[PDB]
């Protein structure tokens, strides 16, 4: 199905955001692991792998529409566990805004199946945002050192 | 262990090559799948996931040496199955050359464990090269259409 | 829920297309089987049975809306395996266009659950189109005789 | 049982042929594998291991007869799959002729158990010849590229 | 294989370091257990047993080279959990430096298998260093009392 | 329980003897293994590990009594299997004498639980002495070469 | 990867040594079995099969480097069990020396993966040497007739 160039453009913008999130979550996984926060690190790895699946779905849709997926292009880091979470959350807010605009563009152009892809991604993103906002609320309430302790394993495990 | 800046630089050059290979193999997986070469597509996916593990090991070593992993940066595509294989092979030859030079640099600077990482990557790469050269030899001998047929599934499978 | 006559009309147009696809895929199953392409034949049977389920869902929705399902009414055939695939693909493009227009009509009339039915059918159809386009691309690349061979079983199986 | 020198000589001629066949089949296994004909390669490996068992039986008989097994001594190669098969077949015809003459010599000298060893080897050899002649007939009938394709695995297997 | 006296000397220096580490880790296990840090204590026991295996491998290599293993000779203690970890880390840095120099000496003298032993020990040591540095980083970030709590069991377990 | 300095001194003398026995038995294990007496070697390894457990119990008791365990300090070797056994036996006789004197000192000072530890060690030691005396008696009766043969494995095992 | 001619030459020298060891160990297996030393015979068979795997790895590397493996070319025998072991040991010392020189040549020419192959073979060889030296030490200590008895089975087994 030869797709609308503007739809392919929006799918490629999403792909760039998702690839950036893959890399950011993976770097956060390895950073948190080195700091000793091995339980939060495992969650960050899982979040990276979820974004990998999103990137795969975007690539598949772009190829179906006979467009060219742009992976050649792809970061917010952080010096403590609060900054890492905040950086992830900023990324998710940015992706959410992109997908909201993209579903509107696909709807107006009549590509309702691409619209549906963006609707699914948007729902996913609000789930991720809910999770991260809750973690940052917990960190605020119990303090960063107890949040870190809660998200670390004893020495005989990891 | 605060690492030599030149060693961290070589690890980051490897990371850029590996991230590029992840993306190239994944794009090839989805492209080959859309063309109907679903068996070769599955191998390309597996090759991408192997390069993901290499990238992970490089990131881990960079962080141990107290360097900054550069993922912000990352392609050869192809219009038929021979060109896809050739593009993968060119990438592997380029990576091999990088790792050979890197093991020599780590050896001269006395970072023998980073040397060992590059030695492992080099052995891996020559394995990958052996595989791809064999596939291209088979394609040469039986022709591209029979090679494609061999690497496609019937309609009731995939 | 007494439905809009225009919505029931669009559901009946979909039912006619789906019943036509059931019959076409089933005839293709038996034709391909007689020609010896028993693996593609099995896929065509499966595609017919998928369209039977779609027809069932349309009938159920029409009856819920207190309309009369029109089954009394229901073809593109083909002389070789490429023509069979092309005929299936033309049918799918026609159905896709019908469902796109139907979801728009249901949306404008405020029957959002019927809209959702058409959205699901539209997504299904684009999946079917993706599959058939890939098979026709493979046939183009490896040639029709190798595509047929790939989709045939040896004599000791079927 | 102190054996006839002429019988020990014939057993040593067989051992030299068998050791040569071990080496030739093993080299063919690795060559075919590198060319991508991994299914025929596996058969060549199995044929090499069968010849290893024959060599073992010859060594055992020579030692029983209080002779000295000569292994210090041991090739036809090939540039394509037809030449490889032809080289194996020429070797088998040569071995068959040796074993026929050897059974006659053992019979005339009254070493009926060594005669029996050569009779078994001769029957084995005619089995091997039957197999190889059939493969070369198939290659002749379907052509070398289809024979190679039939004897190659897709990329996601080997 | 009668070994180079200088190689045997370096193997004996490693053995003395490893035996010292066995004793230090075991004393730390019992000390930490008495203080109530039973989870970190279990890790220290495991680390002692890993060093016992290293000592065994060194003794085996010395005997193969027809040298005399010197076990007759063998400590940093600590008053709190941070000091215990720091003492272990200082020991590991000292061992790493010894093994780096030893691999260079074996390489220059042409004892490449002893070189390989030291290369393995060096890689092990950098793993141990990575672990201990991470534990000390965690302790720094969450504080010593939370690190101790994390590494202690409730009264109904240990 | 703050212990008597004289009791802690006797526990530390026992620890020094036990650590010496660990090292001696382990060296004997590796020596006997290299000579080919692999069955006696396995027993010597087991004896070393038993002495490791004794050392652990001594360290635990010293720490309970708020003393400082001295591991910083720790040999009789042997050129044939009789000398190895004799060296082990001399060590056991020395340890037995130490533990006998130590139980008497603990009894007189009123540390009856430390007395009990030495009583257990003394009973253990007389068991070890019984075993070693029996092995040396067997060696005397059947001769050293048959004793060695009995305590060696064939080449296809170890 | 088109290899250095000097590297291919060293790989072929190793192949000739390994093929010679295969044959020597196999002949020793059958000889020892006929003499009644069936347990040592089984070990010699296992050693032959280990050398077969080494030869296979060498052939694979030569073909990858686009060289020609030379198998056309390939012995120390022995009249008693001590001479058989001594002949095996002389072969291993010769192979070790070859592999040491070969790893140095590959290193200087920059073929680090072939260097690694020779490093692995060298470590293997020193293991084999350790085993054989231990067997010859045992034979020296208990005498040849007891060593033979230890390595023979009773009549109701083999
Ligand atoms: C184009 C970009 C990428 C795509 C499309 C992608 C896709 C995937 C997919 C589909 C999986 C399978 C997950 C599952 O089975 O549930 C996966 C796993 C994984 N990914 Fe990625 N990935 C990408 C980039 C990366 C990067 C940059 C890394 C950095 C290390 C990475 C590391 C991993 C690892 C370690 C696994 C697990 C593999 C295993 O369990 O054996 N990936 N990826
Ligand atoms: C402070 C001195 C030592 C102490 C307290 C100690 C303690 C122990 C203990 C409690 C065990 C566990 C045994 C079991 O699970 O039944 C053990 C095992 C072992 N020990 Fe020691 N040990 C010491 C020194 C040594 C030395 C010098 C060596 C020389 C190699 C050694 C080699 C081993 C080995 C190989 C094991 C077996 C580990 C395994 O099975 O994974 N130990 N030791
Ligand atoms: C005197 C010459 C040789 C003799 C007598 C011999 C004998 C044997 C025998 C009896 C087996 C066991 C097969 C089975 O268990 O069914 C075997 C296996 C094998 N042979 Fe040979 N062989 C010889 C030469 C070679 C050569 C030149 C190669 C080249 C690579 C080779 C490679 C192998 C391999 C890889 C195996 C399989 C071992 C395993 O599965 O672990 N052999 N050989
Ligand atoms: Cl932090
Ligand atoms: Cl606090
Ligand atoms: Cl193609
Ligand atoms: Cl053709
Ligand atoms: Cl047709
Ligand atoms: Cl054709
Ligand atoms: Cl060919
Ligand atoms: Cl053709
Ligand atoms: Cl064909
Ligand atoms: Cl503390
Ligand atoms: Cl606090
Ligand atoms: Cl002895
Ligand atoms: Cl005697
Ligand atoms: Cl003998
Ligand atoms: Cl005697
Ligand atoms: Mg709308
Ligand atoms: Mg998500
Ligand atoms: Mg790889
Ligand atoms: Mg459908
Ligand atoms: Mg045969
Ligand atoms: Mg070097
Ligand atoms: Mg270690
Ligand atoms: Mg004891
Ligand atoms: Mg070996």
């Amino acid at each position: 199905m030869k797709g609308e160039p503007k739809v392919i453009e929006r799918l490629n913008e999403a792909l760039l955001l998702e690839l950036g999130a893959v890399n950011q979550y993976w770097l956060h996984y390895r950073l948190l692991n080195d700091w000793g926060y091995t339980r939060l690190a495992k969650k960050e790895r899982e979040e990276s792998i979820e974004e990998m699946h999103h990137a795969d779905k975007l690539i598949d849709r772009i190829i179906f529409l006979e467009g060219f997926p742009n992976l050649q292009t792809v970061l917010r880091i952080g010096q403590n566990v609060k900054e890492v979470l905040e950086a992830d959350l900023k990324g998710e807010y940015d992706a959410r805004a992109s997908y909201k605009e993209s579903r509107e563009i696909c709807d107006k152009l009549g590509d309702y199946v691409s619209k549906q892809l963006f609707d699914e991604l948007l729902a996913d993103e609000e789930g991720h945002i809910d999770f991260l906002e809750t973690q940052l609320d917990l960190l605020a309430k119990i303090g960063g050192e107890r949040y870190g302790q809660l998200n670390a394993a004893p020495a005989d495990e990891a």
